[PDB]
């Protein structure tokens, strides 16, 4: 008999440390509402390390499920925006989308390559990935090709190989498969089931 | 002009949200003086699990060097404590002190029995506490021991099986046995060189 309201919000670009203020707000908006979810539907490169780290701790101590929705179609959860995608509750990704590609670098050299991570940076990112996965119940051997192999994958890869847990068209598809499903990671200590069956839909904005 | 400064706090009692805003202040202080490294020693039985994952985050973002000295003798660093000690850049240990025991426990029943945590959080735990010493090269057979058998180790049991780095009866015997060895977790994206030779030790006390 009581509403539901799951929260969209729409997070694009680079990862930055406002891109953290953005998931905060957005996410505390959700919790002081009682939402039942926050999706966030996420189209991003990368970004900084720091501010992934952020985010993925502040999506941990959420109060309510956060669904990391890959969307629209185009859209990737690359490098970074994987390891907030794997630190979340549920992962949806729209059909023509990414998710993977981490291999972590420092930058473009001076002249003619790429500069590398040194390898005990590398695998310190490499446990970090495969504990989010581990803690998550998703792919931590996929998570760590991740980085090893910069490993990008498709929708259907990603949930055919226990990476994601949705393939949603839109919205409306991912609330009709995600419903009666439990969150990957606990909330308040528990694996919550998601009820999506009348369930009202806002948009928050930014400006 | 510019002097290599060591703080050194201490940390008593159990976990809670206030002891997080302890760690939070005496780790600001240090980094806003620009100190070499900031030591806390510390006593706990351990904890809230929720203040255990922002302390250790908290560190992990520290920009100076944090040292976990369990300390003094008799002192523990004991189930949540054990995760703040495995997310530091270094952990010391004074003689007749222990480390370990984390099985996740509930509390106790209308009986008087333990309760224990459900697989899936215990798992989940289980993957934080393996990540924690993967990312610094510490044991991960051992730190998961800790909650599956509920291992607790001595000082000199923890520094052979390479779950600590160093073993010190005081601050200065700390300084020492530390001065020359790398941070076992990067400092903003670096293994930083501890470099004690000189260094003027000051202590921070509770406001």
């Amino acid at each position: 008999l009581a509403k539901n309201i799951v929260y969209v919000a729409q997070i694009k670009g680079q990862i930055t440390s406002y891109t953290y203020d953005q998931f905060d707000r957005y996410i505390t908006i959700a919790e002081q509402d009682n939402a039942e979810a926050i999706i966030i539907e996420l189209d991003t490169p990368g970004g900084r390390a720091d501010a992934m780290m952020n985010i993925v701790q502040r999506i941990q101590q959420s109060k309510i499920p956060v669904i990391i929705y890959v969307y629209p179609p185009g859209a990737s959860a690359a490098a970074a925006g994987t390891y907030i995608a794997l630190g979340s509750h549920l992962i949806a990704m729209a059909p023509g989308t990414s998710i993977g590609a981490c291999r972590p670098i420092l930058g473009y050299s001076q002249n003619g390559s790429i500069i590398e991570a040194p390898p005990k940076i590398t695998n310190y990112f490499i446990a970090y990935i495969k504990s989010l996965a581990q803690e998550s119940g998703r792919n931590a051997t996929i998570a760590e090709e991740f980085i090893t192999k910069d490993l990008s994958l498709t929708p259907e890869e990603a949930l055919k190989y226990g990476v994601i847990e949705v393939v949603a068209r839109d919205i409306n598809e991912l609330l009709k498969k995600s419903n009666g499903m439990k969150t990957k990671i606990p909330v308040n200590g528990r694996y919550v089931t998601l009820n999506f069956t009348n369930v009202e839909v806002r948009y928050l904005a930014p400006s």
